[PDB]
């Protein structure tokens, strides 16, 4: 049983709480799209752990590669190179679009954003950073200074030169031009204000292609391109944080490929490490060369460690070899249609959005007023859990609660159907 | 051969440079205290990779535990608990001194410092951070804002409320009182200035027990205690960054045990993960409770991931089981005496300092003037490498170059002797 | 002649340039609504010097009071009181609306804003300041940190927690709601963004009732009230900077009286000193009491100096005694109608706005496109000068050039007519 | 009587308190070295009001010049020049040392420091400012960010890049080198720390030649020169704030003349306006030219106003014409010897320091321990007042209370003797 009193005693005595609440179960093992509690119950993992396990849990190939290296090349002095490192960097330059040439291999998502931000500052000689008002880039200093969906209060001043602009949100539009939601006009208006506040030290704009924690907000058609131009006009770099979008999830290897806009620096992490801590930034040779002449520094313990690099390479291999990017579109489409069917059945489902296998369901009181359904989201979530489906909801001011659905790229048709049934049931009991 | 032209071609084209310079060899495999290049040559690793591999490379136990978990519980939604996580947190509360009760398990050293700093700010409601002028706490925002041995220029303003004071350095004393280096008087004088600059928002002091990158500077007798009192009087927390000192390296499980001073928050990382990316903070229950009521947040992808937690637990087991803390004193003593013998033989060795198996050798022009020997350090380093010994030197303004010696806790008598011979030879050729 | 070569030689050698350009004439004397060059030519002063001389130049009463005091009570230790000081403070509490009780008498406009800002920070225990994106509050640190119409670039970072929102501008509206310029909806939208960026340290909003340097922008109907509520909901103070609007200029003793909204702190300066350097803040007793218990400090050399205080009291007397606030409406109305007649005659006049005797004329290429007429403004200005009328234009990005008209409250019907004729002529020659 | 209940009623109801406490008397008039209360009692003004009235109160010449201008050229549009302005700027270039060429005429001391600081930032392209830990430069933002003797707590973060170093204090030395107070070694040590904290954006050092509010601390022999070199090596400007030292007070026209070190920017105010609000900065032509090409801006209402400029010119004339700088040395010497005699008589007088007519007396418990005499200072001060002598004491942590003595340059032998007798008596009653 999950009730192991010694286990819960120690958990209460010895863990630091760091957000949210601990599920009242003890995860014993995990395989593929499921995890198992201490009673042996299988929970369908619709979030791929913490949005990372694109190949599912304990993927046999990952398992072999991990075994191989643990026993042969584990960790090294940060100035020593090895194959897995060079292969992975090379691999990355190759599958990213042209203009993305050189890579740096780190450990976490925030770390990858900090490295990108530091580099932008170094090459521009400026320090002001702009992000979206519902972003999430990490808990470390600079990453946090650009994170706006939460965490800003009580922890002292943010970094000097931190600015946010509203993200374009079609579902709940707030900016009109001729009885129309003109999100590009909104962009202009936003920048104008920025320009007027800047000290003249604009270094970069950092952005997620789809705001995940922000509520699965997809940047609409043309936005990105337009965004890129705003930067270029201002001599700013564009940093795209693809921690949740990269490596196939949205139906392209990388989300920026969809818009055909290549950022100056691209950052990766969650899905790249598929559960392990590996992260990266990729930039152009020109930018790298300049950072280098300027003395760019970002020296860590695990930068360029072989084991993790090895794991990342295998993940890419598998994705490619198995056409998992394409699978993402097929399963994604299967899941989306199901969600849409639920939305036919239940009024509280106000919207279903997203791409590929990174989907959002916004819970609402009523589809007409689009009024946030408070408490209801949490109910459903609990019912899912009882039913054996692991879900995640995010709640922002002025928005209904949003389920963030992100099953493994390896998920099966069945598993999709199952989740879909569990969710319907959960909604039914929760009303 | 290490000359693989395709390998070097790709390395040049696709890697981001991030400090220092790449060794011109290709590391193929690693085992115990050695690494091997592509020609099969064995290099004695006197720095334990990047100062982490306390059990050496590819330790059989680490290898099994890694295997076990990769295949059974890899990575989870950050709100789900599992045994390895609870066991490790518990284990940590138990081997740390009283007052250190609750743990948070993360991935990197900087991340662990950011979490500690954020928490200090939250519980104090203040934001000013003080560190040593030769410190190194990490490359991420806040960690970097408190890092003074390098990296401060060209990357924009540091965090608001960043202050440093001089670290007590007995080898090159600068503060006198009655013809004596009164490092405590220096401390008072330092604080007075701080007090006068503060906006009245002093939150914490962050410190390494032994400044590693700072040049292996050991806090002298009574300093720490006195430091702790300065904080307490000011309502500040004391955060001890034991990334390189923890887990046995200096001859005690933790360096603070030596002084018998328990910090408010303790951070760990390098040696705890023994090569893998695992890190942690440990605090008192009271502090944790308060952070919790205040809404402390530090939610990441890999916080509380089972695999790494599992690895950390095994590392602790092994250390304990094999009396490696005690071994650290014995080998350390064997290594220190050797260094001292070299210092008898060569004038350019100005000082040998450190504790247990974390030792420093400061290179000097002449023992009397204690004038920095410029270029000489680098020579020696290169000669070592040719000879098959991997070393590391750090160079600060106003100080001679310092070799940072940190062989695995598992290092053998032979391996020690060998390194000692290689180094003598290297110094000989380099003169 | 104005050509005095020694005079210009010295001017070139010994003055620091500090913005704009020196008129090529030598002002020898001034009286009433005119100034005289070295050739004895009379220039009609339509800006009341630098927007201050509400009683005109060298007003006989000011002249007597100045004489009186220079000879009897000039300047004192800042802890000694005298009558003029107490009378003026009292006078101020009395003519300001209820809720405005206690005064502090300083020297300049920026100084008065700094004192208000410091006090807001002290009583709220917070530090974030919000202003308008086209504001001007002064050249000193904090005042400058909240000044957005110009001066932000090249001089380092602004104060931490500086934010701006767009000012409501009816002439060139940018925010629509149902095919309408919904300036209140714009306000909401603005605040939402602020809220999301704040660290939770909102202390005050600072605002001019009519943005003078911003282009004579009048806060539309209901805005202020709504603004005040946004603050109150957030626990922020409202500081109204009435440097150019106070003391009768807009047809009420103080502009806030028109909206019937009383700010938390009111600041005055230009018109209060009528040419001399006197300035003030007025606040509620409650706010003052609290600032006092918290140790509010703002100790200067000239705070509470008798001479200037004496001058301010006389200015108020005269204004009251002569019904100059009422005169402001009558002359203002005479001037406005004239401007409107010009606008009938010339296409380049796009708008005439303002209140009482603080009027703006926006120069435009064509009334339909409302396209900024570049160069034209400057022409006109030069022609005015030749014609003997002193004018001032301000130019902001995205706006046509704006003449800022602000003749003395003592201006005569004739003088108005004259200026009106000179301006027509100037426009005629300039086309 | 000073008891006017209506007067005190209004004072209590309508004044904002801003530091310190109001003397319980009503100053009715002032003349020469005295002020008179409402009972007609004459108080000898040993602080020249608030340290400004170098020609005493109501000096007949000041009075005429003031009269002249009030009636002829009072205040102008900031872009119009006039003679008094050009004459004064010229005059200033001429009496300052070579290298000081161009002037900007403002209103207050803080304003003058803000203008200097802004300009330093503009020309260096950097923003970090260093001052003394016991300085006082003003209450406005930047001036306050560099003020360390008081006011830093409770009002939010200071300006980014604010640093202080200890001022050299011979009376209570804290830095030793070979059993000697090596204040220059202290300077080096200080800078080293600064260097290590800087982001590489050092713009200027701002300093008072004698720290007035800091406790009448005189920069010892060679310090300044050495300080200037530290700056020059770092590419920083040196700004000397001579608000209390300029215009004769210390026995030279300007204090920097004594050391023969010319700062990059010199600021003046108190004594220059001799009671009226006038202030200035003086810089080199090169610096000015560069600030100008970079768009230096510092446009205020009263910059370049004729009346005040006129007053400043007269003050200079008088000082020169009457050899008041020389008089300062003679009277200063008469006053100093008296103080020394008191120090013979009373143990509580620990030190008498200063120069010319800017003298300090530090009150101590006992001359041997040099222990601060708490409460005693305040007693004496009160007794002086009863006796008819106006004095001022400043109290800093770790220092005894310090009387700041600064009688007018026009003070008479008698007046000196008188004060000297009153003070002796006051000390006698107070023991
Ligand atoms: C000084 C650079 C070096 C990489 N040190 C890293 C380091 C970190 C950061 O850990 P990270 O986040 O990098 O994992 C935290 N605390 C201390 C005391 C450290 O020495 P090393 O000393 O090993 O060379
Ligand atoms: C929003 C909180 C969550 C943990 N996200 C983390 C996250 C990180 C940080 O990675 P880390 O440093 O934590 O590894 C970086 N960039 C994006 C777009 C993210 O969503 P998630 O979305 O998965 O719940
Ligand atoms: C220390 C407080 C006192 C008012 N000093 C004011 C002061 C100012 C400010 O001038 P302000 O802007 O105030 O006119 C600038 N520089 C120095 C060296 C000063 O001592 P004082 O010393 O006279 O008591
Ligand atoms: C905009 C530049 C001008 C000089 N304005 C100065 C100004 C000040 C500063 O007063 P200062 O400290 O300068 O005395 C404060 N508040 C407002 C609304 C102002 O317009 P003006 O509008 O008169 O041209
Ligand atoms: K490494
Ligand atoms: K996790
Ligand atoms: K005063
Ligand atoms: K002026
Ligand atoms: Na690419
Ligand atoms: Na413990
Ligand atoms: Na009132
Ligand atoms: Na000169």
């Amino acid at each position: 049983l999950n009730d192991d009193a010694t286990f819960w005693r120690n958990a209460r005595h010895h863990l630091v709480r760091y957000g949210g609440t601990f599920e009242p179960m003890i995860i014993e093992r995990a395989k593929g799209s499921f995890v198992y509690d201490a009673d042996g119950r299988a929970i369908l993992d619709f979030t791929s752990g913490q949005m990372s396990a694109v190949l599912g849990h304990c993927h046999p190939e990952i398992v072999s590669v991990i075994g191989e290296y643990a026993g042969k090349l584990d960790h090294l002095f940060s100035e020593m190179l090895s194959r897995p490192v060079v292969d992975l960097a090379t691999r990355l330059a190759n599958i990213t679009p042209p203009g993305l040439d050189r890579a740096l291999l780190l450990s976490t998502g925030a770390e990858s954003n900090e490295a990108a931000i530091r580099m932008a500052k170094l090459v521009t000689g400026k320090y002001e950073i702009v992000g979206f008002a519902q972003s999430w880039h990490g808990m470390t200093g600079a990453a946090a200074s650009a994170t706006y969906s939460a965490g800003r209060k009580g922890v002292g001043p943010a970094a000097v030169g931190s600015f946010a602009i509203p993200a374009p949100f079609t579902y709940r539009p707030r900016f009109e031009r001729n009885g129309a939601y003109d999100y590009l006009a909104e962009l202009d208006y936003a920048f104008d204000l920025i320009d007027r506040q800047s000290s003249g030290n604009l270094a970069a704009f950092i952005a997620e292609p789809i705001l995940s924690s922000g509520g699965i907000i997809e940047l609409p058609d043309g936005y990105m391109a337009a965004l890129k131009r705003k930067c270029e006009a201002r001599g700013m770099l564009l940093i795209l944080d693809e921690a949740q979008t990269g490596v196939g999830r949205t139906g392209t290897m990388f989300a920026c490929q969809r818009d055909g806009v290549t950022p100056d620096i691209l950052t990766l992490s969650k899905t790249l490490g598929a559960g392990l801590p590996l992260a990266a930034i990729v930039t152009s040779a020109a930018i790298e060369e300049r950072a280098h002449e300027l003395g760019y520094l970002f020296y860590t313990t695990h930068v360029s460690d072989p084991l993790p690099a090895a794991v990342g390479l295998r993940v890419l291999d598998v994705v490619q070899r198995d056409g998992l990017v394409a699978r993402a579109n097929v399963m994604g489409d299967r899941l989306r249609r199901g969600l849409l069917d639920l939305m036919e059945r239940f009024d509280c489902i106000g919207d279903v959005r997203g791409r590929g296998l990174l989907l959002g369901v916004e819970i609402v009181k009523d589809r007409r007023t689009k009024e946030p359904a408070d408490g209801l989201g949490a109910k459903i979530t609990r019912e899912c859990m009882n039913l054996g489906l692991s879900m995640n909801i995010v709640q922002l001011p002025g928005m209904g609660g949003v389920f963030r659905i992100a099953p493994p790229l390896t998920v099966s048709e069945d598993e999709i159907d199952l989740g879909l049934s569990l969710l319907g049931q959960a909604i039914e009991r929760a009303l």
